[PDB]
């Protein structure tokens, strides 16, 4: 598939550009047909693993249809405006304008910086720039910013040949930052992101640095900031969070300490399952349960290497991003006995509960419907799985809605931060 989709894309991009029949030559600078690109933007399969390489595609005319797809699919939670394909000193530059609505996503003025609050009255621009190699950046960046804390810059980087440790790429990027610092600031760039594509099907890496001192935002290291909501970080707001980096980049583990009570330590792992290919043979239900399983294995191994000293209510959050043909009952099926298979490992590790998020193609409407399975180890006697949908309530906030008989969180708002151990308060 990684081959097939890598090719599948090429045809879709160039087919968006091409406007004319054989022999007559096509227009030098022409807009791409969004009806034709739409089926690549609104796709349930992964796209970002295979797409970045086409931003430094040879031709500058698909490069721009590549850009749009990226922007238009990263900013699925935003109200996107219009996009201009500019032309820099060297490589092209793409500018999109955008703004965020008030129920954009499950846990509700920006997605990645939850402290960016604005009134009922706010103006937000973004740059996309492709580069070929990290050395290219410094020259490109300053000129690029000129098309002018509220803006956003995403920089793609087609190669890092001649680099070894991340950490040496990190302080390269820090150099590049601290040399353009005041110039980034003048473009009111709130958050800039370097995104390194790949070819064998690995998911891009992401580095993001914020604010006036462009220090790295560790908490959203390998996720496009626009989609960081898939991590649902807001729900950790009663804890001082800190990442623990891992070799699996679909996995974001965080040490949490209740601000209120330094003795309430936990680890929240939040894994993400994008999907690029399902096998013909197997059921959907069968697919959900292997990767869930896989992911929980990879997850458990990291905790069984990390120092989980006085942790207690350790928590796992698996997030599927695709849409699936399956049924709520079949979904619930798949996670029957899900943890039990891990009982001794979850026991030794103090993992008390796990939450899965799946989306279901509605049989009739064909529209996507979000489920949560909340599995709770507590009351150790048995494991209860409570199944919800997500619904907008009276107030306008997304909310759990049980599938059967009311559950623990039957109409709680999905954004509810995990409660703290209060009895540990002085
Ligand atoms: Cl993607």
């Amino acid at each position: 598939s990684v081959k097939e989709r890598t090719e599948q894309i090429e045809h879709i991009l160039k087919s968006s550009v091409v406007k004319v029949a054989y022999g007559s030559s096509n227009p030098k600078r022409s807009e791409p047909d969004l009806n034709i690109l739409k089926d690549l933007i609104d796709s349930n399969y992964v796209v970002f693993d295979v797409l970045l390489q086409f931003l430094t595609h040879q031709d500058p005319v698909v490069t721009a249809a590549a850009a749009q797809v990226y922007i238009r699919r990263a900013y699925r939670a935003y109200t996107i405006g219009d996009i201009r394909v500019h032309e820099g000193v060297t490589v092209p530059i793409v500018e999109w304008k955008f703004q965020l609505p008030s129920a954009a996503f499950s846990t509700f003025v920006s997605v990645s910086d939850l402290s960016y609050v604005a009134n009922s009255q706010s103006l937000r621009e973004g740059i996309l720039m492709a580069v070929d190699h990290l050395d290219d950046v410094d020259e490109i960046l300053s000129q690029s910013l000129e098309v002018i804390l509220s803006n956003v810059a995403n920089v793609c980087v087609a190669s890092t040949e001649g680099f070894e440790s991340e950490e040496e790429i990190l302080v390269r990027l820090r150099e590049i930052l601290d040399l353009n610092k005041q110039e980034l600031i003048n473009a009111s760039i709130r958050r800039i992101t370097f995104m390194f594509g790949f070819k064998d099907g690995s998911y891009p890496k992401y580095y993001t640095f914020n604010g006036p001192n462009y220090n790295e935002n560790e908490t959203i290291r390998h996720i496009e900031p626009a989609l960081a909501f898939q991590l649902e970080l807001g729900r950790l707001s009663n804890f001082n969070i800190k990442p623990i980096f891992t070799d699996n980049r679909n996995i974001h583990v965080y040490e949490a300490v209740s601000k209120t009570s330094p003795l309430d330590k936990r680890f929240f792992t939040r894994g993400i399952i994008r999907t690029g290919h399902i096998r013909d043979d197997i059921s959907i239900q069968e697919y959900l349960t292997s990767e869930a399983n896989r992911l929980m294995s990879d997850i458990l191994d990291n905790l069984e290497v990390t120092d989980t000293s006085n942790s207690d209510l350790n928590h796992i959050f698996i997030n599927f991003i695709a849409v699936f043909d399956i049924s709520p009952e079949d979904v619930e099926a798949a996670f029957g006995g899900f943890l039990e298979r891990f009982g001794k490992r979850l026991l030794r590790l103090r993992v008390s509960s796990a939450e899965i998020r799946i989306i279901i193609k509605d049989p009739q409407t064909g529209a996507p419907v979000p489920l949560r399975a909340l599995i709770n180890n507590v009351s150790g006697y048995v494991i209860k799985t409570e199944m919800y949908t997500e619904v907008k309530n009276a107030k306008g906030e997304w909310v759990f809605k049980s599938l059967g008989k009311p559950g623990s969180m039957h109409l709680r708002p999905i954004a509810t931060p995990y409660p703290v151990k209060e009895w540990l308060q002085p």
